[PDB]
């Protein structure tokens, strides 16, 4: 059993008709979310019926998803989630 929100996810992000949004990173490593607010207010509502980015970061962080940023507009990863491999989600838990 793989968890609904990895499925949905992963379809979301492999999606080009919303890379405008959120789409995965060059290296398919991880995956970015352009314009929070439209995010939330677009994308969240359709595909997980709220228009919480609060809430939504808080099942990646549930499921051991990290979030990379630039040594010293938000990308996201997981190891096991992973661009052209729906089949690792199945390693993701928690
Ligand atoms: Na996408």
């Amino acid at each position: 059993h793989v968890p609904a929100f990895l499925t949905k996810l992963w379809t979301l992000v492999s999606d080009p008709d919303t890379d405008a949004l959120i789409c995965w990173s060059p290296s398919g490593n991880s995956f970015h979310v352009f314009d929070q607010g439209q995010f939330a207010k677009e994308v969240l509502p359709k595909y997980f019926k709220h228009n919480n980015m609060a809430s939504f970061v808080r099942q990646l962080n549930m499921y051991g998803f990290r979030k990379v940023v630039h040594i010293e507009d938000t990308e996201f990863q997981h190891p096991c989630f992973l661009r052209g491999q729906e089949q690792l989600l199945e390693n993701i838990k928690r």
